[PDB]
């Protein structure tokens, strides 16, 4: 049982680091308001922060950091539901933020004085849809969650792993990145192309990061149904599970990366003026 | 069994009301031909009318309004197949009609004399695929239908509720609502933006209406697998199922809402001219 | 067992014919390099050729042309995994090739001297994702493959037919053609429309061919779960399977069809110049 305590400490350390990172993003977003951002960006970025907080909070309860002993089936289903709600919302919020910025930057209207009320209305309507769709997509998982017996956490049973991977694959990489690739391909041959490749390079490394964090875990879960103390098959499950947990500290860093055309330059101006007078 | 008889009356009244509404749309579409619309609109709208008629006809048989006693497994599977064919076709026809009109209105070419043969050819091929995909997508639900024993209808069992919701979610609001949002987001920053917000307001309330009608019934069916005369869990199933039945009287009203840029103004000219001389 | 041997000969003959066709496509692509194509086309077409080779090789092992007797569960799962990897990659590669060429031809920049380094970078990054997604999407198949008993080949059990059709429907005609139809619908109403209808007429017949080759086999497999020596239900399964195997000789013919705007004219110039001097 010594390995279980070590795994509990490692997950808790990652989450505490991730929680500090999220608070830094919240503070960074707060000081970025001086460089007037469009309401569309503000709606998407703030909803991303809320979704990340839900995923971080539910992940620790899923790993049983402090709820060991009281983790029944009712709590296991509720925790797994909240985790996927943040998991699904982040994919949709990032997809809409990328699409909003790709269209805005390409047409040359990405500043505060370049957006209308209708632009803000679409962002609010898109955010409301993404929240509701995430709840609906996470309903099947709330009716199939079960306790973990190798470890002391919460995880969907292996018999539903194939269905779980299919929903996750479409929601995280199937739909969001086919739509992004279709838009980029059309954007690559258009006249509104010169000032979009800096942003396109950011969305390429973002989906690669998402690809290398989500694929190893769910693919292994499906494969464990035929591959059959702890053994080698149990430590690799933990090894591929922490990679999923590291998304709580890497994804929040991409909120600023998609904030504007050159966030690293606007942030310096905002911070320099913040420390000078206000 | 008194409540069951009242259930048939409520569904039967809704179907008769919906049938009257559909006939009004058929008549309204007929009198709208004087304001000669593009062939692309005519192909989509008339195929929608055929799709709605299939859904209305199959829903009455699904509830067992007149087929009680003879509702075996073979008929229940066949009826559930036809009902989902109309359910899937309507989502695809509405998605293609919205996309066709959004592009046509934005570019300023939405009248009869602004379309070519190739525009009509795309609409014909898009309709042909949407009919075939609906048949294919409704094949799995034609091999898993079963008799309902709480009520005297015909519904998919609860063990396939998770799979049923996943297919329905993608078809009704998964693919069509992402594709529409992706186009609208691009349209919000383009020069072809001034005369598209009247139509965008119509597609926003349409998908909200679809969200309010479809989500509660299928989400409850999945949740009923874990929540476990009639009881409270049986009346809420009927309450959340009638909302699905009201789609037969609400969706046909959106056929004219997407007919053109300002259907409420073109309809008045068509009706006023028709009653005068022809 | 006489009919079983005949089926082995028919499938083997189709593969040998398909193998010759693929080698002709490889040779045809090699002689098409004189008419300098963009690197984006070269990346997509060559990756398509590799995917067809995987599908051709795995299909023959799946049918047990020469591996009868040693076809265990481990070999059956591996072969079925490879076949879907080629099957899924072809759908994604064809979708990206169509989208790349539709955008390039519409904007008037489809020649070698009209593409930039960023154009080739997107094609390389899109190909890398399509390979990874195909591997991930084929992972569930490797966990559910089983040995065939009515015949001596490899095929998914009928209990997973519903899940198999859902994944295949989305990958082959669900996502790729919704995105294609959405782009074409917008293209039909734009100014960049005059010189795209020759290509659009080519993607309409291609997807119809995919519709009539993939649908019958998977739709029948789901229906066989309720419809219940060899009988009529076993010969139709063979008849509906050779249509799937026939895709190995039809799909490679579409690699050159999507090569450029008018491949039948560029090929003649390339072949005539090759036989003259070099």
């Amino acid at each position: 049982s010594a390995d279980r305590a070590a795994s509990d400490l490692l997950i808790g350390m990652f989450g505490s680091v991730s929680l500090v990172n999220l608070l830094t993003i919240i503070g960074c977003l707060w000081v970025l308001r001086v460089t007037r951002p469009p309401v569309s960006v503000m709606i998407f970025t703030w909803n991303l922060v809320l979704s990340q907080f839900f995923s971080i909070l539910a992940t620790m309860l899923s790993k049983g950091i402090m709820l060991r002993g009281a983790l029944n089936l009712s709590l296991c289903r509720l925790v797994l539901f909240v985790d996927d709600v943040g998991l699904y919302s982040t994919a949709l919020f990032f997809l809409f933020l990328i699409l909003d910025r790709l269209s805005a930057i390409s047409y040359g209207r990405d500043l505060w004085h370049h957006e209308t009320r209708e632009n803000a209305g679409v962002a609010l309507y898109a955010v409301a849809f993404a929240w509701v769709l995430s709840i609906v997509a996470a309903v099947p998982t709330a009716a199939t969650g079960s306790l973990d017996y190798r470890w002391l956490g919460c995880q969907i049973p292996i018999q539903y792993a194939a269905v779980d991977l299919t929903i996750k694959m479409w929601f995280l990489l199937g739909a969001p990145m086919i739509a992004v690739l279709a838009n980029v391909v059309e954007l690559a041959y258009s006249d509104r192309r010169d000032h979009v490749w800096s942003y396109v390079g950011r969305v390429c490394t973002f989906y690669v990061t998402c690809l290398m964090l989500f694929v190893p875990y769910y693919c292994f879960r499906v494969l464990r149904g035929v591959l059959q103390g702890f053994g080698i098959m149990d430590y690799v499950e933990l090894a591929t599970r922490t990679l999923l947990t590291m998304r709580l500290g890497i994804l929040p860093l991409f909120i600023i990366a998609f904030f504007s055309r050159e966030p690293t330059k606007d942030l310096d101006d905002s911070f320099d003026y913040l420390v000078e007078r206000c």
